[PDB]
Order: C-alpha cells, then sequence, then structure tokens
C-alpha cells in the first residue's frame, strides 16, 4: 500500500542499500511492522517517543544481537553541582561514532570519556582509537563484548593512538599498537563511581564524562527517536555508553549507533526514580578516566 513510498525514502535517508532484491522486501515487512509498534506506542503519552531511526530496518532480535551485548564478559577496590551539565558545549565531546555490528561499545564508551578528559585537562579535543582498545585489550572479548574499565586502565598504563593512526574497522584484529609508534595520549588513572548511587554519578559527571552501562536491548530503546527515556528497560545491562551530562530529570547519554538513532545519537534517560539501579540499571557500573 502507502508505506512503500516511505520505506524507499527511508532507505534513501539512511544510506541503506541491500544485498538481494529479496532483502528489500524482508526489510520492508520489518519496517512496516516496526512502524506499527512505533505508531501504536506514541499514543501512550510518556515523556519520550519512538520513531523510524536506523533500526526500523531491523527486527528486535536482529538488533538485539548485532548492537547490544557489548558487555561484558559477564578486583582490588556536600554534593553541590550544576543544575545542568552538557559537556558538549564545553567543547569536550567528539562527534558521535557508529560502532556498527560490532559489540565494541565498551571501547567506544571508554574513548568518548578519554577524548573528553584530555580536553578537560589539555584544552585539546582529539579523537583516539576504539579499534586499538578493541584489538589490543586482552581482558576483553573484542567484537563480542568487553570491559570499559579494562579499556580505561589500558590507557592509564599504556596509552592510546589517534583515530586516524589506528582507524576503526568494526572487526577485531592484531594489536598494531607497537606498529604506530609513540602513544598519542595516555591517561593517569581510572576511578569508579559508587554504584547504585545517583548523586554519586551526577557528581562524577559534573567533573568529567563517566562511562556507564545500561539495558539497551528493549524494543523501545532501539526505536528511540527522542524525548526523555523512562523505560521500559530492565536492569540486565548489556551496552556501554558515556554519560556526558545531565539535567534535573535526566542523564544525558552519548551512544555508539551513529547519529541516526535517538536524539542525534544521544538519549536523555530519566533520572531520580528512587530506583537504586537507575533506569535501565544505569548506576550498576560506571567509570571515568583521570588525567593531571
Amino acid at each position: 500500500e502507502r508505506l512503500i513510498q516511505l520505506f524507499e525514502s527511508w532507505m534513501l535517508k539512511h544510506n541503506k542499500i541491500y544485498k538481494n532484491i529479496d532483502e528489500k522486501i524482508y526489510r520492508f515487512e520489518i519496517f512496516k511492522d516496526n512502524l506499527k509498534y512505533i505508531d501504536e506506542t506514541n499514543k501512550k503519552n510518556n515523556s519520550y517517543w519512538l520513531g523510524l531511526n536506523v533500526f526500523a530496518d531491523m527486527s528486535n532480535d536482529e538488533f538485539k544481537e548485532k548492537y547490544t551485548g557489548s558487555i561484558a564478559g559477564n578486583l582490588s577496590y556536600d554534593v553541590n553541582i550544576p543544575e545542568y551539565v552538557d559537556w558538549r558545549q564545553k567543547g569536550a565531546v567528539t562527534p558521535v561514532k557508529n560502532q556498527g555490528s560490532c559489540g565494541s561499545a565498551w571501547a567506544f564508551s571508554a574513548v568518548s570519556t578519554i577524548e573528553s578528559i584530555i580536553k578537560i585537562r589539555t584544552g585539546n579535543l582529539n579523537e583516539y582509537s576504539e579499534q586499538e582498545l578493541l584489538d589490543c585489550d586482552r581482558r576483553s572479548y573484542g567484537c563480542n563484548g568487553g570491559y570499559p574499565w579494562s579499556a580505561l586502565q589500558l590507557v592509564a598504563q599504556y596509552g592510546i593512538h589517534y583515530r586516524n593512526t589506528y582507524p576503526y574497522e568494526g572487526v577485531q584484529r592484531y594489536c598494531r599498537s607497537r606498529e604506530k609508534g609513540p602513544y598519542a595520549a595516555k591517561t593517569d588513572g581510572v576511578r569508579q563511581v559508587q554504584p547504585y548511587n545517583e548523586g554519586a554519578l551526577l557528581y562524577s559527571i559534573a567533573n568529567q564524562p563517566v562511562s556507564v552501562v545500561l539495558e539497551a536491548a528493549g524494543k523501545d530503546f532501539q526505536l528511540y527517536r527522542g524525548g526523555i527515556f523512562v523505560g521500559p528497560c530492565g536492569n540486565k545491562v548489556d551496552h556501554a555508553v558515556a554519560a556526558v551530562g545531565y539535567g534535573p530529570n535526566y542523564i544525558l547519554i552519548r551512544n555508539s549507533w551513529g547519529t541516526g538513532w535517538g536524539e542525534n545519537g544521544y538519549i536523555r534517560i530519566k533520572r531520580g526514580t528512587g530506583n537504586s539501579y537507575g533506569v535501565c540499571g544505569l548506576y550498576t557500573s560506571s567509570f571515568y578516566p583521570v588525567k593531571n
């Protein structure tokens, strides 16, 4: 019927083009079915809405397993902050990156905080290598998940290279670190936010983008167009992101699904539900870089 004129202009909009002629038909049947969900959910009147982003393309299971499950995996050991924080305005957030079908988000999450903290310490905003952390961190399982701390603690001890030195390939390989000469930057340590504490997390955002984790495999998450996300997500976190800010109702989240998802790649997640886990279990495991 109708919808074909839309689907066409939607592929068109997201530089999607398909393998067979038969996928374009599967993709459509999916598209149309995600459209129904979208449209039937944006009648519930909540603080956020779904929309046809880069994942209307995809059934939820498809989506589930190519874009979530970046963590893990599965050691040792007077709050008064701004009303709002958006680190992007202070010039310390690089443009959104697309992680692709790779569960690299643990690496992405880590770099988007390292990239930040050096500008928060050096004045100077660069883009470093996810691919490196990907290839080289031996504690992580590569494109099938990893550990933000592991990454952050690799840069603290070893360091990291510029994006265009060790560029992203969306596929794990050899550790070509030693082949790219001197590290581009190196951080001085890692800290952890007191988990299941919001004010703790808020506070640590106040100073520097924190690397947090959440349950990203909900259907409402994949089709998230905009608004303040309030659920329903659970708690079985499975995706690593960087909280580059907040405001009195939300925590501002930067994501790795490119600028075609969410609010241009961001998602403001509802905050202060007295839920200790934080919405989507956001408070369960949060870390930030240190630099002097």
